[PDB]
């Protein structure tokens, strides 16, 4: 009579499943279609969106047709391979697109993937009609993301930042690679049919990203995930900036080996806070936003900076529930079953009346969205919160996330470059205890 | 040396403020400009957006030029008042717009308002240039929301739903009011200059809502609040649906007068769950989404429905921190200072290591966004969570929110109609304790 049991790891109430003598086991995936001329940031969008979607828990994978081409055709010689009159290479390129779609079908229908990002030019109505046919026959949704930018400064910058360094241009110098790539773009210009939501593409679910996100044309958003993608694309930018991530200075609970709580900075923690102020000053940043949690130790650290700061409840350390203010030895002795369950499944494990790393991701999502909108930001937080944010920026999986090394009195300087983050570590030469525990 | 104190009500760590002998006390507001012909849902957008922004904690107010006109000109006779050749009424209408802007300045610069929604036609470039001049001179941001829809079915439906019932048409029958309103729309058509983000309005921050949210043109989103508005407008719809809100059936903690915890349904709670299934069945809904919290009592209630349901951690009852599983008598005797602080400031009060109603709003925001996207939804939740959701739908203030009456074994049936919600209460004839406590 409505009998439930609480699952040991995640602490989820499930109906008591008294399976009979013979136990029996018993929404639609999306193909995101990238659209646009080369050097329009399609791969940049594909990679960043995939990184965000995976981090929030939506299994996402990129299928880049160019990588299938590099695999089918050993070495790249020139733009001549991309010529519309190149009958043989046109057959090869089509075969590569079809092979990528085959892997899209396998990913979405057989591997538990939810979103497949089809990263190609898809510049002709013919190619897009074929992708739609493929989606309709496989019961997949189709969502188009077109990037429109004809600014020559933006095109040249994209070639210099990520095209000249491509495996295709290994034997080329910067000038030859740039010249070949401009000719390669020209191969696509004649047959390019932009998305037309006014007449031809009126019934398609699409986003037209115009001039690096200055303007957007949004047509027929069908569901939750498409709506989320659109909101994300509207919040991200390519302006140069730095993200500094650190934990509060060493606290009294750190000295006692106690988890959670709301203890204050130790004498060393206060020394780090002074060292952090000097470090921040030496960075010579025009403007800098400072974010803390609502816990004392991060606020005391920010107080040493003499800069305005904003407290976020979303940045508060993982809630250990009944295990709050206990040492790991006291957890193992009072709750041995709980201790072993966490060690076996650190990401999904939920503390009783507490949280999991999975819960942390959900509450840090608005932090991530705001970090994307901002420029120079310093986030003073906690060990588990920091691992979660770092996993987003460094594209780390749910499995590796609870084990990322985030020592005390150490600043993680993140510089967005090419298709990810350059990470520099800066230890501020103040002693502390070690709170890192390996698997 | 980084000395902080925790504020008694909100539990916020603040620098110990040792004010000297003579204590001294010491971002830009936004004008949202509605654009479009009459019967385009501008007032609908204004009211709904204001309701959402206020609920999330952004002080927002609507300034409807027509209400200033109804105040300046006692009785409305006909569309002749709106004629472009009506020199006198054109002077009166301009004076009303200027008087509304005067009140916009006072609201944003002197009353602590953050967003002013300027609800008028603002169909000419001249009027919009004047509003921009007003915004620039007062250091206010300007964000334009244009609603474009020329579907005669949509226009006729808007006139029938909310125009014919306007105080202007009190002495008129449905046919005369509809005829007069069509003529009134025609008065605006000749001088109407839609927003042109391509050439003329390229530097303006705007959203063009096309065909009741089927399509959007988004130009130059400057900040966080504009980005949030755009996301909200993309999630809302006018499709007919019903929202059912109720608490879990009576639990064991309810019988003991204990707060929080994760107790199961009492015998009466199980009887409500059966009664709820019968009620749901009798509603004869084609499709229905069922949402619960992750707490046992709501899941057991949903289990009785024999329908698929989704558990949301965001729907979990307010966290009472150290006061969890205690009766109110035990709270008053163990924590008398805490008890009195809560009674004095129920919305902002945060339980030690727990939450406030203010915290609840922040974590329920994704619930609200998803409720907007959906159609028929049944939310099985908890007393404080329910008050928070109800305050959103019923446009209740932060001050009234902790005192809204949400009894056990009672379904709140919400039907979106005109500019809000019709609320029907359905008691399912199962006895329970009373958990309501007045101020
Ligand atoms: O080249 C480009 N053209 C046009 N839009 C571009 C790029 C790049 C880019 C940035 C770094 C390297 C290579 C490419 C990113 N976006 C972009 C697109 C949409 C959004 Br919303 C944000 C950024
Ligand atoms: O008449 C209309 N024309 C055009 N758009 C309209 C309406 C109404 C409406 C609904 C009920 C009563 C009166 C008006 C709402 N929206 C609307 C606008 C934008 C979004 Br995003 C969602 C709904
Ligand atoms: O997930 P882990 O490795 O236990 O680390 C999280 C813990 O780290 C701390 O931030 C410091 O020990 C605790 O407050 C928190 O419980
Ligand atoms: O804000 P109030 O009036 O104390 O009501 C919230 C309380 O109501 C309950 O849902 C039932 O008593 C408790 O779990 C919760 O603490």
């Amino acid at each position: 009579p409505l009998e439930l049991t609480q699952s040991r790891v995640q602490k989820i109430w499930v109906p008591v499943d008294h399976r009979p003598s013979l136990p029996r086991s018993c929404n639609s995936p999306t193909v995101i279609v990238m659209v646009g001329l080369p050097a329009r940031g399609k791969t940049y969008i594909s990679k960043k969106l995939t990184r965000y979607l995976n981090w929030i828990g939506v299994p996402t994978k990129v299928f880049n047709v160019g990588e299938y081409r590099r695999e089918a055709v050993k070495q790249y010689s020139s733009y001549n391979f991309f010529r519309p009159d190149n009958e043989e290479a046109m057959k090869v390129r089509k075969q590569c697109a079809l092979a990528a779609l085959r892997d899209v079908k396998s990913y979405l229908a057989k591997e538990g993937g939810q979103i497949a990002v089809f990263d190609a030019t898809n510049t002709t109505r013919e190619r897009r009609h074929m992708i739609l046919h493929f989606a309709k026959e496989n019961d997949f949704k189709a969502f188009f993301i077109e990037s429109v930018c004809d600014d020559p400064t933006v095109v040249a910058s994209n070639i210099m930042e990520v095209k000249i360094s491509s495996p295709d241009y290994k034997d080329c110098n910067s000038a030859e690679a740039m010249d070949d790539f401009m000719k390669r773009i020209s191969c696509y210009e004649a047959s390019y049919q932009p998305l037309d939501p006014d007449k031809c593409d009126r019934d398609l679910s699409l986003i037209k990203v115009i001039d690096v996100g200055r303007r957007f044309l949004v047509n027929r958003v069908q569901d939750h995930i498409q709506s989320r993608i659109v909101y994300y694309l509207m919040n991200i930018h390519v302006q140069p900036r730095t993200i500094y991530l650190c934990r509060h200075g060493e606290n009294e609970h750190n000295l006692q080996g106690r988890i959670g709580g709301d203890s204050g900075l130790s004498s060393r923690g206060k020394k780090f806070a002074s060292a952090l102020s000097k470090f921040v000053e030496e960075q010579n940043l025009k403007d800098l936003r400072v974010w803390t949690s609502q816990l004392k130790s991060t606020i005391q650290t920010a107080e040493a900076l003499r800069l305005p700061y904003e407290q976020w409840k979303a940045l508060n350390e993982i809630d250990a529930g009944v295990c709050e203010e206990l040492t790991y030895e006291e957890i193992r002795d009072t709750y041995p079953e709980e201790y072993a369950l966490r060690e076996q499944d650190k990401y999904y494990y939920r503390y009783p009346t507490g949280e999991s790393y999975q819960d942390l991701v959900q509450r840090l999502e608005p932090v991530i969205m705001e970090l994307e909108r901002q420029e120079n930001v310093l986030v003073i937080c906690h060990q588990a919160v920091l691992r979660c944010l770092l996993a987003y920026f460094l594209d780390k999986s749910a499995e590796e996330m609870p084990y990322l090394k985030c020592p005390l009195h150490t600043v993680l300087k993140l510089t967005p470059v090419a298709y990810g983050c350059r990470v520099e570590s800066i230890y501020l030469n103040v002693e502390s205890v070690c709170t890192h525990r390996e698997r």
